[PDB]
DNA sequence: GATAACCTAAAATTTTCTTAAAATTATATGGGATT
DNA sequence: AATCCCATATAATTTTAGGGAAAATTTTAGGTTATC
């Protein structure tokens, strides 16, 4: 419609085969745009200096970069659907975020190797969170997103082999409780099971009690259970790791990352594999990346002297 | 610009900050165009079957599949552009080729091994050939693209660290003649140069005789030249490398693969090195790709038994 | 007198070059358990 | 009595998902010359 407000509307409608997060999404972006000068503003006369001067509002209302770059995504991809309406001729959303403001994201590090034989000395010996050492050692074992982890089910170990059938997730929000979705990649993988994650994996089976009658979308028996009975969730185990940390980081001198939540896990799993020299295309299967480009962002960039080692060695 | 024709020529004009076989390039398709029934069409009056049958055409003509992938390309950006002028509104060339024709092109299998030592020893033994031996031997080691060979000089070699400075092609077209272009990519790059690459330049070097007064956009003293007393170029160790694989063959009970050309040797060093487990990043500063993907190629793709077995090495 | 090598013009083929959804994480807030 | 743990609604950040052809390389036809 006119107003931006309303073309971003018409354009939620246009393409509303979209999943429950993706609903609150656009709804927060819906709400921005509510209450920026910019969403009242009719389409036909947005310039592309108006656009550039909303990135900057965003950043000093305190939003991330990739917050307003991702945005700016959407909005780029209404204004081309009023284009293919012939409502205006040039996108005023077509330029480099870059140019009008930098880039300060948070850099993500891994653990170390002494980071995080450290980390796993302390959650084993920590009276507090001990029970959560099977889950750590799982996720720096297989590179699991934390939701692939919430939803492994006794039908999804394949013990005798030794195997992890990756074929789903649990999530749960507000209102709609839990539901089953696709890993949206078909894009299921088998990871194999080292020697420590064995044990983990058959440690958490013999120590599962309490499981409340639960099943959904045809999935039960799952692995990893909160207090309360239930299943565990993302919001769960972020919410664990972050008082986790602050618990090691006041008990030892070097502080662990400040991103050090589930995913830096994964991030650790495919850094180290990768500086190990594990084929490409075997770490991106383990992965689950849609696309090589994904997982060749964890190989460091190669020098001469580091090409030139390379062939003398071959 | 009514008619495709028109169009296209319009588009040429447009983008016409191109290089000489670019020029050439679009030539040929606009011959294409003049002599095919869509070329004299309006614009306005072209649908999605009248793409598709033009497909049809050019494979009943005898275009290769590839061929005519980039001419819908060249096509489908010409009617993006009169999307933009407000004189079309769907383009037609929007399809996938994949469902028109049969992509039927001719696998572009490496050298063994086996085959890469029969053919070089077959080279260097032959009278006729065996002056090209030193030649066929650096390519087969470095990965040099053709033309990146023949506009190697002397002032593009460092004997002393043992390093090939890639930074310029040498070309000749009709007309034009010769001249320098850039790898078109910073495609400067330096390649190690092992033993035997070593000793072929070395060869190179001493055994080069009766080069003629020629200095090319300030290049001079090159190290292949023809017959003629003037630096080789593609075309001649084209036709050479035709007329060497010709002869293999004949005394020879298993023939080298059908596409066994210059290039062939570009594809043989990268499978080789990427087969023997190359940092990915490293092997791609080595052949001068731009996006990684490209380098990716050639590593075969992994199974869960292939995962598996690098996640038991490491 | 045949072929094969070689050269070049013309023509062909091949190599090469995020238009956001959907997840994960941080935070404010409350009741209950711990030091 | 101050402090941490756990839980959940709400809000924010992060991870993840191709060719809008140019420019090269290769093939071939046709001719001369060297070779067998």
């Amino acid at each position: 419609s006119m107003t931006v407000c309303q073309l971003y509307a018409k354009q939620i409608r246009h393409r509303g085969n979209v999943k429950h997060n993706t609903k609150l999404g656009r709804e927060r972006l819906m709400r921005i745009l509510e209450q920026d000068r910019l969403g009242s503003c009719p389409i036909d006369s947005v310039k592309l200096s108006d656009a550039k001067e909303w990135a900057l509002r965003m950043k000093e209302k305190g939003l991330s970069y990739k917050t307003i770059n991702n945005d700016k995504r959407s909005l780029k991809a209404a204004f081309y659907t009023a284009i293919q309406d012939d409502c205006i001729r040039k996108n005023p959303f077509d330029f480099q975020l870059s140019d009008v403001l930098d880039d300060d994201t948070e850099p993500k590090v891994p653990l170390t190797p002494a980071q995080e034989e450290s980390f796993l000395s302390f959650i084993q010996g920590d009276k507090v969170y001990q029970k959560h050492y099977d889950a750590i050692v799982i996720l720096l074992g297989t590179g699991l997103k934390i939701s692939e982890l919430c939803g492994l089910t006794d039908k999804d170990l394949d013990f005798e082999n030794r195997v992890i059938i990756v074929s789903h997730q649990l999530l749960r929000n507000t209102g709609v409780g839990y539901y089953i979705d696709e890993p949206k990649t078909s894009g299921v993988r088998k990871i194999p099971m080292n020697e420590e994650v064995y044990q983990a994996f058959q440690r958490v089976i013999k120590n599962r009690k309490g499981a409340k009658p639960f099943i959904i979308d045809g999935y039960a028996n799952f692995l990893f259970l909160k207090q309360n009975g239930y299943p565990m969730t993302a919001v769960d185990y972020g919410g664990m790791f972050g008082r986790l940390v602050k618990k090691y980081n006041k008990s030892h001198e070097e502080a662990l990352p400040k991103t050090t939540t589930p995913h830096a896990m994964r991030h650790t799993f495919c850094t180290r594999l990768a500086n190990a020299g594990m084929n490409p295309k075997a770490l991106q299967y383990i992965m689950g990346h849609s696309n090589i480009t994904m997982t060749l962002n964890y190989y460091a960039h190669a020098t001469f002297d580091s090409a030139r080692a390379e062939m003398e060695r071959l």
